[PDB]
């Protein structure tokens, strides 16, 4: 015999949304984009014991994780990255003639890393859209945000603020946060080049290089990293993704020591 | 240094998908849709050893659960439903003025379901469309399946099958497998009303008793049980959705121990 | 010099926001639809004394009425229902050649509308779309409310609920909540048949006739009236909007005196 | 017993609408857009006993208030600010630990300031696009319109005009009036560089300033005042706006008393 | 009395399939677009031995011949140009008044263009999109590959790759593949002028130079190589679109020879 | 040095086209639908001497077979069908443990059912829609054919005749031909109820009884035939497919002797 009232449902709803909304509002790191870098860097920091916001635009996490590699869902990871996953719980099988090279159900992945994101106390808040920045004096210092839904209807409709110590662009290919910080504020002399093409290799080690702080208070991980500093894309391989992510945190988790 | 290559991760991936494809197309149970009632019905299939599939239309799991109500991001559970969360690893936070009565964060929720139906043995395919059912005599035999990248492009390619011994309908408020099969065969003389106006108390309790076999082979669960016997849809309060899912799984394990 | 923070103008509007939503979510009229009809009867019932709530779709109030007739920006209305619109202040020209028949400029009209029914006491929400009803024994017993943005965005997020005493459908022309009570619950008996071709002197007086209790905690006004007992409708012309919301409103506070 | 007729109501728009048309298409002042600025300005000037227009293209006035910030009902506004506000009759309430700060319902806003406007006698037309400017030697003579519905249909159809003394560009973030002017007349070497990102207190700031006569006869206030001169945006509060909308009316005022 | 099972038709498309798979993602030559230049070019290379593969974006061959001239479905073809056509089986017929001038059936000729192809033993796959290029030092070694379903479906899913020796350019007018080498590695300086106006007797004659190696690894032929080097377009005439697709075959052949 | 004149090109293509036209208005048997049933069809009855034209809607041939089983590109046949397909060249292997199973390139089938129609005689005419029929008394005498241009496009334009002594729907799932016929005239008594759900076996051998004369002068099959007559679908096996357009001529070619 279920017991449920309409009113109470609602209620509830309300009551823990408002109390999650006014503690969110001033966080250590806001990371945007929930996919497999910046859901990384976000259980990296948090398990730290840092105050971490994932800001997604979909209303499932995961990025452009799900599809593997043109729908066949798998992805792959190599050493020593294979270790991030097996850290989340992830199941991982040998390539056949290739070692320290792994394969994991696309949909799996996912999951996992968030569920590591969330355990670790970092928070993840989906249909969330950052559109720009809150800057000061030679430094971001915060996210502008609305709802996806709201960018999806096409409502001119003003956004709210998050603020933050540290923003991550973990946006992937587009680089959005870095892009919008580079094109509204032209006199910072920011340049997004975008990536190149494909060479593998390349592509996963240039990303460590790339993985920094942009402009004060603004790093970037993951394939932003690439697009912003001009790296080759490596296709459906994501350990770059997921040490980029972790280096993004380290980074992040000094400088706040550091204060 | 990252080692990487094109040719390699491609392979990879091939391989095992072909490999988890020639494998899927035969299993005991195919559930269809990846909501809170089909998750949960599929981990408590799997974990009893039975090859459970279940297809997502969406790249992501979850259905509609993501956005909580009106996109607060929380939803509410009831007793005893709470505990088939808590199974999960699911945080559970008491509503003031309310006994038995749990709220959660949205996506937390999701994220836990896909897990413990993946970890219990559930193979968890998304981007994939039911489109149409199997039949033999007096029977539903398995499912028609598409891609949502084709059905969404909208070209005209044909589907290929899953063979099952039972079929679940988890696909919400749509139905649209049990509307499928009676739509295409109206010699079954099925019908689907679909659900009434809300009321909680009263949609929720009728949950239990509309989860069955509604034609030979095929069972529905979720939202999509009381579209199909028209009962009241209850809000975004989910302990139906789970017991649901929990009760299908106990009455196709039972039919399969039986065979 | 203007003082100006990010962190606390977002703060301000979550703790403005959420005091508001704990607050309307129990009422004892909800009006749906905030067009001609919907407005009046809110400011009749409002300057009551009771809690009262406009549930309107779009961001801004005032329905079909801002482009007048045919974009040529001027409505009419007819005596003695102009003195309607002067208690909130609206300007009125007489008629040319026409005894006890005014103009009025179509956007002055919506504006001063709205005003007199917030200054009642009247909450009016925009951005909301009722979905569909609360049900009780015999009875609807409040509104089940989405947000335009969701509803446009065409995300798959579950609504939430206000609860009420009455229910209006000012909805205009498709009776859209008195059209879903019956289409959901057959069961009821209710049919919404639609208008009639226009006829405006038998339109307008057809108004205060079907200005009725359609269902137990369901009434109806403005167009939907004529669209739910197949009224003619009558143009530009609003006198009978005006009538029915009033009509409507008194009804009702009848209703909650009695109780 | 109501009286209305389909001819009469007919032939009363449309005289009522034909001797706007004649008279509105010559006026002291043309502001273009319908928002918290614009609607400002055009109280101050028409108070002052001055013929304006404003021209929204959007049915209903308010531009981007409706949805408050992310669709939270509210916005903010900061002293003196405040003000300007109580003058039209909104209710604010404080917000807490903050002096000189409040929030208002994000529909009444609107709605008052579309009466304050049209009760000092400026006329609000909705549904109209300005598209272009009329030009004389050496300055703006007055703008060019079109219906929102022509544009919004894309029907090829030429616009019609309103001589005007002095046009203001109140199109918020877009500017659209000072852009169409410096794109299609270049060798004027006008340049809207657009917003910077946010800093509230900066961007509020920099708004009075940034409030001028850009170009002899074309004045510009609200947001558009800080894309024309690369002001950051400060999010939903709205003093800045209101004190630039009077700002500007007063700097218009001086100029046509002048001559 | 017809033969036919569900699991057993999925299971020998599966397996067909992915033998493919696995066999086609390396190759000798990856052409670019089913159109006439690309299926010359594939039969040419084919017939001498090698491995070549077609990649073609929609799910049938045949490029922008279907629809002849304006939708009359005829196409030309000039001396000495009809050799090849001949060499496929296609029925000409002379043009009155003109010599060495010959018109063709617009349907027929993409069918026996393609069956020339795959009968030479090119493997042509459909619904195929190339949408970069593998990279090695100072050479392009592959093609980055998805679905043109996960393309048209707006899906964020990452490609594959298919490894070659070289790759062409054979996409028409678009010159897509060399245009998305350019944009994306700009230090290379490349640069896709794209073609001249109308002037088919001197487009005709520019294709034979103009079909070349524009950077080591990649070819381009057919209209793709006026667009690269600025060439003219010719209209409804494909003698040149055959003669540069034999051409860069002979030219391909010649250097995989030398190694 | 290639000979290239734009008006020689436009008058040949013009001069092609119209002797084409004028031909092709009047004919022994007009087939909708140039899938595998009715590009088998074709050639069967031109085989034969009479004078046959395939009306398709696309710009290319082929229907639902290029993607072959949701991607995939194989299609399955099973015997004796297989014969069909290797009387017009194409490839088939042997499915693994499975007698009497074949399968076959998805893109390399229709290229080659294309060239047996067309060199057997047929003319294929692609972006042709039958969006009609034409009448005589007790039966159908020719199709009413407008461009798939016009049609996509939406323009408002008369569609012409070709004149047929026998009309053939192959056309598929929807049977558009036969669906138009029985919608249009109702009293003569045809019904579509579309096909049944998937069961291979049955709906294979259904197509065969389904296979006829529907009404005076319209022929159906392929899919068509199993939706007029409620067959069950069969997914991605096509022998029931060429043996229905084989049969389906054998029928036609009887009735054109006897006369
Ligand atoms: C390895 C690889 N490609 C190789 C190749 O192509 O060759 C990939 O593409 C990987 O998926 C890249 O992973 P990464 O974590 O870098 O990015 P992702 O998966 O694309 O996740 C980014 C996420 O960020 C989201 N997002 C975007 N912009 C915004 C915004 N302004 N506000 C909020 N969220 C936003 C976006 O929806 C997405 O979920
Ligand atoms: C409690 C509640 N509502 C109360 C109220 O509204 O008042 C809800 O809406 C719950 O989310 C319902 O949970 P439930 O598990 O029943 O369904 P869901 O969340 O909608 O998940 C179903 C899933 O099934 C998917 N789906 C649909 N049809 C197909 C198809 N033919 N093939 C593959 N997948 C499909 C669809 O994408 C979705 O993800
Ligand atoms: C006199 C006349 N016509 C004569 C003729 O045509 O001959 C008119 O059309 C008048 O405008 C009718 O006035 P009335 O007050 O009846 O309605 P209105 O102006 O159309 O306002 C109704 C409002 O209700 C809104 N609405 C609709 N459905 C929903 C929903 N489910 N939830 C939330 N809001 C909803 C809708 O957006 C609209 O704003
Ligand atoms: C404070 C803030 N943002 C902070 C932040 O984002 O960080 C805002 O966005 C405020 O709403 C800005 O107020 P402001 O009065 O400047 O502008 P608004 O509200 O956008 O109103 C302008 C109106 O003008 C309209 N409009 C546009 N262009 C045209 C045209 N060519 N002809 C006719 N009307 C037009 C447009 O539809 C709109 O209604
Ligand atoms: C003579 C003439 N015009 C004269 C005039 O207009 O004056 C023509 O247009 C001829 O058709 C040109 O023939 P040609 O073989 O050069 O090209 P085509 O017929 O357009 O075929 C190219 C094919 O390539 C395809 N394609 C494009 N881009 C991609 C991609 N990135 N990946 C996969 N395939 C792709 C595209 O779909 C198309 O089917
Ligand atoms: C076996 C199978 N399915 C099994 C399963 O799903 O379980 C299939 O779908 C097969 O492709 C069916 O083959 P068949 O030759 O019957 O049909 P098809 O391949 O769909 O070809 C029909 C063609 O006819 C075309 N067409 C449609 N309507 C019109 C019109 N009014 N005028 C002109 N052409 C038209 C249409 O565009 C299409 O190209
Ligand atoms: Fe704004
Ligand atoms: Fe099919
Ligand atoms: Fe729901
Ligand atoms: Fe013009
Ligand atoms: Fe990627
Ligand atoms: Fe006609």
């Amino acid at each position: 015999r279920l017991r449920a009232d309409e009113y109470a449902t609602t209620r509830a709803i309300l009551k823990s949304a408002f109390d999650m909304w006014l503690d969110i509002i001033d966080v250590d790191v806001a990371i945007v984009g929930g996919g497999p870098s910046g859901l990384t860097a976000a259980r990296y920091i948090a398990k730290e014991g840092y105050k971490v916001v994932v800001l997604e635009r979909h209303l499932a996490f995961g990025g452009g994780t799900w599809g593997g590699g043109m729908g066949f869902p798998y992805i792959v990871v190599e050493e020593p990255a294979d270790e991030i996953l097996r850290e989340v719980g992830v199941k991982l099988e040998k390539v056949e003639g290739e070692d320290g090279l792994y394969t994991a159900d696309s949909v799996e992945v996912p999951a996992k890393l968030a569920v590591g994101a969330i355990d670790a106390g970092a928070k993840v808040l989906t249909g969330i859209v950052v559109e720009d920045l809150v800057l000061r004096e030679n430094r971001v210092a915060g996210v502008v945000i609305n709802s996806y839904a709201i960018e999806k209807a096409g409502l001119h409709i003003d956004p709210i603020t998050i603020t933050a110590k540290y923003v991550v662009d973990a946006t992937g290919h587009d680089a959005s946060v870095v892009t919008t910080l580079s094109r509204k504020n032209p006199e910072l002399g920011l340049e997004v080049p975008g990536e190149k093409s494909m060479w593998a290799e390349k592509g996963e080690n240039a990303l460590l290089r790339n993985t920094r702080e942009v402009y004060p208070g603004l790093f970037v991980c993951g394939m932003a990293a690439n697009a912003v500093y001009a790296g080759h894309r490596m296709g459906a391989i994501f350990g770059g993704m997921y040490i980029s992510g972790k280096k993004c945190a380290e980074m992040i988790v000094e400088k706040l020591k550091n204060n």
